[PDB]
């Protein structure tokens, strides 16, 4: 048994709670897009056929009633005896404050996802006493997480805490002490042994410059110490203090490496430490090679991912600390090569979608609506979780309804009033008007995704509709955006006119989406991907995809050179977590500014950890080829490295890969698949038969957890 | 200044709270239709142009921030200094538990309906620091009621209480005491001077039979008295008790006339009384004639209306005690001739509509969706409140979208899966399949209403659409449902085939909707309205409309005979409030049963007070002819009475009417209009000119508050 609720409703409520924890210099800062709510009245039900009478314990968050075979029980019973035979247990709950949720426990009757929920049962009695026909009522399978204890109330969920001490403190000339915690971290400040009275001010920073800048630092706190109590002035919450040995831990979490603290004359602070907050995670994925710089890049990437893997996958810990679609899709991917936390992926997907009616694109960003669609099928391929797709499908349909009612005469998408056509942070060089080739590519992929999901859930009318729309748009891509002279997809079209500008976005995506044939993909490699004439990318975010394209075209060596220079560049700049944006042309404090503010840039953004994904999927070369890794593919490439080794998690297994200049070892504890080897002459295998795919390329079919060892020579 | 919120959101939240107070034998009983929620994050804003600096006080229910000219203030300030000049004050609030709401007060800056609210501002900052263009953002005028005090938190609203003592108590043979409160009433039971320990059981009833029937009474309570405290077992809420002189008032309200109380041996109850709960109301309407029976009918009707006029207009106080569309539209009408509480009308209209997306008809009842539409224009005609229509319009459009996507090949409405085609409680004699003439008549009226509202708000595209649809459906009414042989509209059509059955519903409505010409209206009078061959009506609900039709055809004398017999019949049966249903053929305890339960019938249903409306509009003969009574019409008819006199409220005035067999007096303190007199020869007026309309009919134009006196002789 476990606590259950209407699917997606707990996630939405919990997401609102977390997102609304963002602050800017002491002020509450909710998202600018619409905030949705859970359904305040829901009915939980379960049809029972018991061979023997059993008693169930009932717990719930909210006001509720209990109906057994149509008969309303008195009040709110905590236990109910269930007779033998066929019965129908119905529990309707009302909860405006937190999501309606129940906990039922018995010998055989237990609350779980096999229970059905609805927010509109429509059962009424006519004047004779006959109940209405509710066979038309729509039900959903109940949602749940891991709250298996009767006392583990879903609404009280909070992340784990762990004590930490700073590694340095320095008194400042203008007063106060500047604490260095060693590296980017996240948590609650603890002040031990407070005495006296007066104000106490906290100033946080991811850099010493931000922490010391009391007037422009992004986040801070202001407290008032009084005899026997202290008060958080920002939220006006007074907590009690013991006169003897006291301790006060701030109520709200903050991201930071440095914390500058000051206080009035009559205040005395014994000790300053913190409570590191985190979501328990198992580092199931792993990677390391001879290049120690890359090793550090991977480690820093993993740490960045963990800090940004909280109640949901977020953009950054300092600023925004909200769930964004563009960032999230990459988090899911990096997650598949690190934690493989499928539960977090689903919670984030539920949250980003929100509820109906649809009033705008995801986060109001057009391209973000498409990432959301793509992320669902990506999750299915890696987890094999068909049930999730079935539960989300209705909401996927209505989101696509919104998009499809906004296409133009060519069936393409153009930014409309209220839309944000983002693409990337390219310093303002990108034209957002007309039909961007990049957006149609994403849109086309979204239609293909919807077609594949419609097929998975069995909606054939929908499937046909999406396939027809996807096929028509796809056939228009080259006739519309391809340019023979530039040998690439132009940036955009306005009134049917191609722009002189060619950006790398539509081109790089067309490579791993496979929208271009072999010949044009190679053309793009030279005319776009390796052409420094084409506008460069300055965010780890799009380098994720730029480099992925290159890896798809087998340019792992050039990519290695780029990853080392780009990410290693942030390290050499003092990074202990990867940033939101990085231009190696800038220097010093310039790296800290963004959004027109001196310390506006987040120095810990989920999308800065790109390497986690690139190395796992293109160097260790692992990826599922059938949902949930029912079937996989391992195509390792060293790309300059002498030796590398790693692990890639799967639903119920792992794929270990080792490789040096003459040997490859693979141990797949789940599924079957092909190990592809690039060699001059035929490789030798300790198992199975090595088959020649083509010139210089070989394959080996692995069909068991027994480690395979092959020797080759490129 | 006053507390403000997103329009409709407070009403919805407050409505959920009230509706969910219904109980059945101790069990919480929420509605079977979907329960909507308020938006949990809303932004309040006001553009200011101050000639001098002023400080405002700020209060709010929920977490909030304050932004002045784009600058986020620290924490949650309770006061803010506003500089002279142009500024923009923005307050974003988050409240999941109760509706986000704020209170601002200054010399000139005050929270009120002139403030704008949105649940999606969409303001974002690009990487340079430039704010997005939010000129496309949709805003609404803030909603409000009468919470003008800084401490009058909207979420704490509750109705007035007034002490009351029972008028009789009788010990019962099977134990306990049966208390008679004299008449149907509503409130909380108070138990003074409790001592001892043990259970205490309450059993409520609108009849002594129900109260004494511990096993089948609709409502009850169970308490546990303990030393120093007592506990409500149904809701598990323990309250403290003083050892000396204590007093405990039950936490939940109940409808009842009789209360049967028992308790264990060791319990001792000093005194039993109650707290009558009610919404403060001014009896602005009034009526009385020579017939003292009708006078009592009007009084009982008024009392029934008041008991059912709580936080919203409800169906009945004992059972359901929910807001239903069919009942509500009649409540609004009876209200215009009694309290003229426009605020209650708007709150109920907001509540019944709920939020988007639309998942079913109002209360899931097809005909109830149409009443909702009609009630909006009815409210406009009587109150002149155009602003309300403008605010509700978007929701009206989406409700009509739902209906229009459910029409058949003839553009008519047929009950679909999940729909409840109600019409009336006619004991199961009404066929609900096919195209009911009654539903198309209501539907057609709904389209005409939407056209008139579209016109009022300025939506011309919509107006044209609705007019076209209304005109096409209207022209199909007679060709489809009229039968020459039966001289009436048949009950329904199935596969284009008329039913042999003719019910009075479509016919009576076509009379006051004016869908039939003079000749057919008279045909209906004889072949339907006065033909006892046609199925009779047994609910006060439809007699409201049946009798109204007859009054429209000037049969006030037959109606008088019906009202006296029908309503006077319930009085002679012991009613102190009018019922949900009444069949004068039944007798004794049969009058108490419904829904297959012995005491299932509500003996206090809003729709049982029909006379309030009939007498005010058709005997005193008053009605507005231009919104808000800008222009009125007074056409008094005695219908058997010797003398009658009354008052009809208007937004800012009243219309007093007096009439006997030779004199008519009218004093209209608002608007202008015609007084129509039925006389053999020309009447004489103390003012203005008496003009002859037609044979035996005269008119007089009243254009001032000066009382007019005319003498006539029928």
């Amino acid at each position: 048994q476990t606590w259950i609720w209407y699917p997606g409703d707990y996630e939405i409520w919990l997401g609102n709670q977390m997102n609304n924890r963002r602050t800017e210099r002491g002020a509450f800062f909710p998202p600018f897009w619409k905030t949705d709510s859970h359904y305040v009245v829901v009915e939980f039900s379960k049809v029972l056929n018991l061979s023997e009478p059993e008693e169930v314990f009932i717990a719930a968050e909210g006001t509720y009633n209990v109906k057994l075979d149509g008969k309303l029980q008195f009040g709110m019973p905590e236990t109910l005896l269930l007779p033998a035979g066929k019965h129908s247990l119905n529990i309707k709950v009302w909860n405006q404050a937190t999501p309606p949720t129940i906990y039922v426990k018995g010998k055989t009757v237990n609350s779980d996802s096999s229970w059905r929920v609805t927010y509109e049962d429509k059962e009424w009695i006519d004047e004779s006493g006959k109940a209405s026909d509710t066979s038309a009522t729509i039900y959903m399978d109940a949602g749940c997480w891991n709250f298996d204890g009767a006392t583990q109330r879903p609404s009280q969920f909070s992340l784990m805490r762990e004590p930490q001490q700073p590694v340095a403190k320095t008194e400042q000339p203008e007063g106060g002490i500047l604490y260095d915690f060693g590296k980017e971290t996240f948590g609650f400040i603890t002040l031990k042994n407070l005495s006296g009275k007066g104000k106490i001010d906290l100033y946080y920073g991811e850099s010493p410059e931000e922490a010391k800048d009391k007037a422009y630092c992004e986040t801070l706190d202001k407290l008032l110490l009084e005899p026997g109590q202290i008060t958080d002035l920002a939220i006006r919450s007074t907590s009690p203090l013991h006169h003897s040995d006291n301790e006060y831990t701030l109520e709200n979490s903050k991201a930071f490496r440095y914390v500058y603290i000051t206080h009035e004359p009559e205040v005395q602070i014994g000790e300053v430490s913190m409570q590191y907050e985190y979501l328990p995670e198992e580092y199931r994925g792993n990677f390391r090679c001879n290049d120690e710089e890359l090793n550090c890049i991977w480690e820093v990437g993993a740490y960045t991912m963990h800090l940004t893997t909280r109640e949901f996958f977020i953009d950054g810990i300092k600023r925004d600390r909200w769930v964004w679609s563009g960032d999230a899709i990459q988090s899911y991917l990096m997650n598949y090569y690190l934690f493989f936390d499928s539960e977090s992926v689903k919670r984030t997907i539920w949250l980003l979608r929100g509820k109906d009616p649809v009033t705008s694109h995801s986060n109001t960003i057009m391209d973000y609506t498409f990432y959301w669609f793509l992320s669902v099928y990506d999750y299915y391929m890696y987890s094999g979780d068909r049930h999730f797709v079935n539960q989300l499908y209705p909401r996927m349909q209505t989101m696509m309804d919104y998009v499809l009612g906004r296409t133009n005469k060519n069936g393409m998408v153009e930014g409309m009033s209220g839309d944000w056509v983002f693409v990337d942070w390219a310093d303002g060089y990108l034209d957002k008007k007309g039909e961007l080739s990049f957006e149609q590519v994403l849109f086309c992929r979204s239609l293909e995704t919807m077609a594949l999901c419609a097929d998975l859930v069995g909606d054939k009318d929908g499937q046909q509709k999406y396939e027809k729309l996807a096929s028509a748009l796809k056939a228009k891509l080259e006739p519309t955006f391809w340019n023979n002279q530039k040998q690439a997809f132009v940036h955009n079209c306005v009134d049917g006119r191609q722009s002189d500008a060619v950006t790398r976005y539509a081109n790089m995506f067309s490579v791993f989406f496979d929208y271009l044939n072999a010949d044009k993909q190679q053309a793009i490699k030279q005319s776009v991907l390796l052409n420094d004439e084409i506008l460069k990318i300055t965010t780890p975010y799009m380098r994720f995809y730029e480099l992925e394209a290159l890896c798809a075209l087998g340019e792992q060596e050039t990519v290695m050179k780029e990853m080392k220079a780009y990410w290693g560049g942030m390290l050499k700049a003092g990074a202990t977590s990867f940033w939101e944006k990085y231009n190696p042309e800038e220097s010093g404090t310039q790296h800290l500014a963004m959004y027109g503010r001196p310390y506006g840039k987040s120095l810990c953004h989920a999308w800065g950890a790109s390497p986690i994904y690139l190395l796992g999927k293109y160097y260790l070369g692992v990826k599922p080829t059938k949902e949930g890794y029912k079937e996989f593919a391992v195509s390792p490439v060293l790309g300059g490295l002498k030796w590398m080794e790693g692990t890639v998690p799967t639903p119920n297994g792992d794929i270990h890969v080792y490789m040096d200049n003459k040997t490859i070892k693979v141990k797949a504890t789940e599924g079957k698949g092909y190990l592809t080897i690039q060699s001059r002459r035929q490789p030798k295998a300790n198992m199975g038969t090595v088959e020649k795919v083509s010139e210089g390329v070989w394959r080996l079919w692995i069909d068991s957890p027994e480690e395979r060892i092959v020797t080759y020579r490129l």
